[PDB]
């Protein structure tokens, strides 16, 4: 018997390879209650649902002195800003009716840790995406390709255009 | 029809030539979703908004086998000290009170790799620029000629300076 355990890891782990550490219970022999140290070396650009299984270390009997094998599957924390696709990453960015039309000069945190501006004189398409090459994820088979990143982009809308408001538009 | 794709790029690829290489998404023939290799060979001293157009590549259809063509424009990914302005890099360096006055000896990474010793005995103005000419920017021309390297200070002051040194000063 094999025992799943749903393993919670940041974009920010896997994009990096970063290391993970902690204990998990287990029943030990002669009823007792035990906790096992565990170890997973996460490399950058692992996905969810990704495996990794410890033989033998969990609860106690195959009815002969033995283990269930443990078999974590990677999951991804919910970003504050990113939502992940694949092998990239999307964001969407909270424009203002005013910025949506005339333009903007925003600068937001990538995944890696560098910042990199979104800037625009244009009027943006509500329902449009732009697309930045190479600020994704990591390739899983060769990490030192990375994924692309999407933008969306979320144009707050005037609730009561007042009086003078209500006109100019037209 | 053309698509403009941002290329976010760093100063040090640029810096060199660097070689970019990803992937891009395209709706394929016979609704299909597609990823298309492109790989752009930056030249040293390329700037912001310069293009790259790869004809025939993007999404499907003048009514006509064939597909959009993808521009890419150079975008320089903000870098951690270097600013960049036409051939040259300004960057500022974190003086403190007392070395804003008495002097100081610093040494900060450039943009090819070398190291640079920053010293200064004299008080600094703390709105001058110091400039080390051949220290910025490659340029597109002649990469072999560079531009130059403008230094600021941002000299650090005394919040509260306490009652001892609320006296010296005058």
């Amino acid at each position: 018997e094999t025992v799943q355990v749903n393993l919670p890891v940041s974009l920010e782990d896997l994009f990096v390879g970063k290391k993970k550490s902690f204990k998990i219970g287990r029943k030990g022999p002669h009823g007792a209650s035990e906790k096992t140290q565990i170890d997973i070396q996460l490399k950058p650009g692992w996905k969810a649902g990704t495996k990794i299984t410890y033989k033998n270390q969990g609860d106690y009997n195959p009815q002969t002195g033995r283990r269930k094998t443990l078999q974590f599957v990677i999951q991804e924390k919910s970003h504050p800003n990113f939502k992940r696709d694949g092998d990239d990453l999307i964001y969407t960015l909270p424009l203002s009716f005013k910025e949506s039309l005339l333009g903007f000069s925003k600068t937001i945190q990538t995944i890696d840790g560098r910042t990199l501006p979104l800037s625009r004189v244009q009027p943006v398409q509500p329902s449009q995406t732009s697309t930045y090459p190479g600020q994704g994820m990591p390739t899983p088979k060769n990490p030192s390709q990375r994924g692309n990143l999407i933008v969306k982009y979320k144009v707050d809308y005037p609730i009561s255009l007042n009086d003078a408001q209500k006109r100019a538009i037209d």
